């Protein structure tokens, strides 16, 4: 966890994206105005000059933020198989203890949300991964783990003062449940509550539903897309 000097900052991106050494990488450090110590990195492709773009945590070496500029031509792969292969990535690259919690399909690229799950399963949502895929070739062309990397604190999660039951008859009538876990989100005022979460279907369409484990009012309702 010391500092890394900018020859250490190039291996970290040359194994995190895959690079085979023909790349020329510009790396830049962070002034002494900067909030935060990193080196930002402008790696380019010889062949095409497509350029990409590298944030790594001058102390420690973290990949923080990757944005490959590169727009996608064909879809090859579906979201599902993306989703797989965003997931798999994760763990190869030393990302453990994530679980998925939102996927799109925009402009041939998937778009995944992936966020910290605790020991005993809480999902802890402002601890956030976001991914961009490829749908051609299901290689990452976008990362950040900003969230992730700096709002991550050890907390010390409360009880709930209702049950899961007590939460579940909460819900609208119209609610079919299909899934029900404990997370920690922002309220609308950005303070971090403990709800019960709910994954169900409203009339067809998916939907994600907090429930205030406190309270039993509602926090959040997000619909889901398919």
């Amino acid at each position: 966890g010391r500092e890394v000097s900018e020859d250490v900052a190039k291996q970290v991106a040359r194994s995190f994206l895959n690079l085979k050494g023909n790349e020329q990488i510009h790396i830049v450090k962070s002034g002494k105005d900067a909030d935060y110590e990193v080196y930002s990195l402008t790696i380019t492709d010889p062949k095409t000059n497509q350029e990409t773009y590298m944030d790594i945590t001058q102390k420690g070496g973290y990949p923080l933020w990757v944005l490959e500029d590169r727009d996608i031509k064909k879809q090859n792969i579906s979201l599902n198989d993306a989703m797989n292969k965003a997931t798999k990535f994760l763990k190869d690259h030393r990302f453990e203890s994530l679980v998925m919690a939102e996927s799109a399909q925009y402009d041939n690229m998937g778009v995944f949300t992936f966020v910290e799950q605790t020991e005993s399963g809480v999902r802890i949502y402002p601890d956030s991964v976001k991914m961009k895929m490829s749908l051609e070739d299901g290689s990452v062309i976008g990362f950040s783990a900003k969230d992730f990397l700096l709002k991550h604190r050890t907390r010390d999660i409360p009880k709930p003062k209702i049950s899961k039951e007590q939460a579940k008859t909460k819900l609208n009538s119209n609610v079919k449940v299909m899934e029900e876990r404990l997370a920690i989100i922002t309220n609308d005022l950005n303070e971090e509550v403990l709800c019960y979460e709910f994954l169900g279907t409203i009339k067809n369409d998916t939907y994600r539903i907090f429930i205030n484990a406190d309270t039993g009012f509602e926090e959040k309702v997000e619909k889901l897309q398919n």
